[PDB]
């Protein structure tokens, strides 16, 4: 684990996770990146160090730090064009902002066009030293973290638009392709008699997965960045950008386990040992495992998570009890996805130098028919009705500067005012299920945020818009770095090759 002070060196490099060898964006040497980490209060300084050289997979780039709030420092949230201009190649920009109020299991990937597909991304965990679940493990370190990711064979910029899946599903940085099933698959190593705080992590450019492990139930303890009421569970599907904290009991035989993660489409099952790792007692011998999947008769349902403690829903309890309230319907065209007629285009200057060089209205701000001006210190419910209009559901919204109340989730036609999870990133589900999920939250945090689509290739044909948040304070608020105000100088004077 680097951090909370650290350079990020991010270069061009050979890597063959399956066996396949390609070039890809990698984060000091390696792709996943490495785990970055630190307590609640701390101050993070994550130096960004542009070395790249390859224009296909983009030569700039501009890192987010997902699920923080980033309150004062909406500067350093990392969107393209939203939130600053991209790093040049040759440059470094420091983020340098502080996590006053949050812990848990977060991660951190390029927020420019679709390079985090390419290899940008790690996991990154802000430890609780009052953790009020540390009672119901004994070991929670770097090997106890476990992400999942989609893999390709053709770079981002060089298939199709919207991939049909990914050649493999990688755990831990491994797993296998079907034209090479004997390539090495990941180790998660426990101890029997030891209780785990296993933090899964969706490193995902598109498919969901579907995981489970052999032989063991879970308990849910955490989701997204917002500590749970345990739930057990046998089985957790997990959208892309989501995070859940389980514990698993190292309490069967010694023995090799399979873990599994089914993606909803691509190559899926399990011939040859693709979509798997091991978990491994210690004294089992190095060998695969050959236990078998039994049906899941206890799968993860998103309406049966509650927050530990009591947290009231914002608003007031019945549809629509909430200061403003905005309806988002989804169209799309055979290449590109709009959300209220419009597709999302970046603009020339980034949407927050907009606002501190004066922009704070509907009116003003670009591009014209995607930006959302919400009032401040106020209730918000948006919804995100499914419809067939939207193909490649469930489509996993997210929404930055914020954590939500889900008052309706997917699969369920039951709205919760009183006690649902909070979180921030909610699947929308499906038109077979006739699904309207719905959000609620409270607008203190002054600055523009994204809400997109997590599908990265959504995001890239334009699934997306601004909410921007209390814009008479947004330049009190945020004061910016010299180096922050030097970016889009930098970048717009570069060769259109070099960006
Ligand atoms: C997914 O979920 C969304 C979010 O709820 C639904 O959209 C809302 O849907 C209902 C349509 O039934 C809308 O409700 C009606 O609102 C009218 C007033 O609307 C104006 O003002 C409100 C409040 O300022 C604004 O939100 C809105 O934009 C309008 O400008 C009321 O006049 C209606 O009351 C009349 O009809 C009702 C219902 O039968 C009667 O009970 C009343 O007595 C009255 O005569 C009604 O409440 C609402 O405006 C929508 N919200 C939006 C767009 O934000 C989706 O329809 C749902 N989609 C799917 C596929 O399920
Ligand atoms: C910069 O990054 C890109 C993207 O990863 C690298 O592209 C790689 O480009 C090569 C050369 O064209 C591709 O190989 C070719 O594939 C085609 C199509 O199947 C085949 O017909 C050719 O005969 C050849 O094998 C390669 O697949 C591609 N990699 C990926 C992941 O798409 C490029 O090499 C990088 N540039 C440098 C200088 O490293
Ligand atoms: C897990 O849960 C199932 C279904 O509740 C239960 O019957 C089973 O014994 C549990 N498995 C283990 C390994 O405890
Ligand atoms: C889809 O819509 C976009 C954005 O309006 C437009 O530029 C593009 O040409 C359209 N594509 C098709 C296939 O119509
Ligand atoms: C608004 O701000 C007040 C004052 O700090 C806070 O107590 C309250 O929870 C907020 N309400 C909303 C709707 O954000
Ligand atoms: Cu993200
Ligand atoms: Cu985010
Ligand atoms: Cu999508
Ligand atoms: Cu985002
Ligand atoms: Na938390
Ligand atoms: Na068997």
């Amino acid at each position: 684990a680097v951090g909370p002070v650290a350079d990020l060196t991010i270069t061009d490099a050979a890597v063959s996770p399956d066996g396949f060898s390609r070039q890809a964006v990698v984060v000091n040497g390696v792709t996943p990146g490495p785990l970055v980490a630190g307590n609640i209060g701390d101050r993070f300084q994550l130096n960004v160090i542009d070395n790249l050289t390859n224009h296909t997979m983009l030569k700039s780039t501009s890192i987010h730090w997902h699920g923080f709030f980033q309150h004062g420092t909406n500067w350093a949230d990392g969107p393209a064009f939203i939130n600053q201009c991209p790093i040049s190649p040759g440059h470094s920009f420091l983020y340098d902002f502080q996590v006053p109020d949050q812990a848990g299991t977060f991660w951190y990937h390029s927020h420019l066009s679709t390079q985090y597909c390419d290899g940008l991304r790690g996991p990154f965990v802000v430890y609780d030293p009052n953790d009020p679940h540390a009672s119901r493990y004994d070991v929670d370190n770097d090997d106890t973290v476990i992400t999942l990711a989609d893999w390709y064979h053709t770079a981002a910029k060089l298939g199709p638009r919207f991939p049909l899946g990914a050649d493999a599903t990688l755990i831990n940085g491994k797993g296998r392709a079907p034209s090479d099933t004997t390539a090495e698959l990941s180790v998660i190593k426990v101890t029997k008699g030891k209780r785990y705080r296993f933090r899964l992590v969706s490193l995902s450019c598109d498919p969901n997965h579907t995981f489970s492990i052999d032989g063991h139930n879970l308990t849910i303890i955490e989701v997204d960045s917002v500590n749970s009421q345990p739930l057990e569970v046998d089985s957790i599907q997990i959208f892309a950008a989501q995070r859940y904290s389980f514990v698993l009991d190292a309490n069967q035989a010694v023995d090799n386990y399979w873990i599994r993660a089914n993606p909803n489409f691509g190559n899926v099952g399990f011939d040859g040992g693709i979509n798997s790792a091991i978990l491994r007692y210690d004294g089992a011998p190095a060998v695969e495992p050959t236990t078998n999947q039994t049906t899941s008769v206890k799968p993860l349902n998103e309406v049966d998570l509650h927050p530990l403690v009591s947290t009231p829903v914002p608003g007031s309890p019945s549809s629509g009890g909430v200061d403003k309230a905005i309806n988002m319907a989804f169209n799309f065209n055979g290449s590109n996805f709009f959300i209220n007629g419009a597709s999302f285009v970046p603009p020339t200057v980034p949407v927050l130098l907009q606002i501190l060089s004066g922009a704070q209205t509907a009116q003003d701000l670009l591009p014209s028919g995607s930006v959302y001006v919400l009032p401040s210190n106020a209730s918000i419910e948006i919804s995100f009705p499914a419809t067939a209009a939207a193909p490649g559901a469930p489509h996993p919204f997210h929404l930055h500067g914020h954590t939500f109340a889900v008052v309706r989730s997917a699969g369920s036609t039951v709205y919760n005012y009183d006690n649902p999870i909070f979180r921030d990133v909610v699947s929308t589900g499906t038109p077979a299920a006739g699904d309207n999920v719905t959000i609620r939250f409270d607008t203190n945090n002054p600055g523009p945020w994204f809400l997109h689509c997590h599908i990265d290739f959504h995001l890239e044909g334009g699934f997306a818009v601004v909410m921007a948040e209390d814009t008479p304070d947004v330049k009190a608020v945020n004061p910016v770095p010299q180096a922050w105000s030097d970016l889009c100088p930098t970048y717009d004077a570069l060769d259109p090759n070099d960006q």
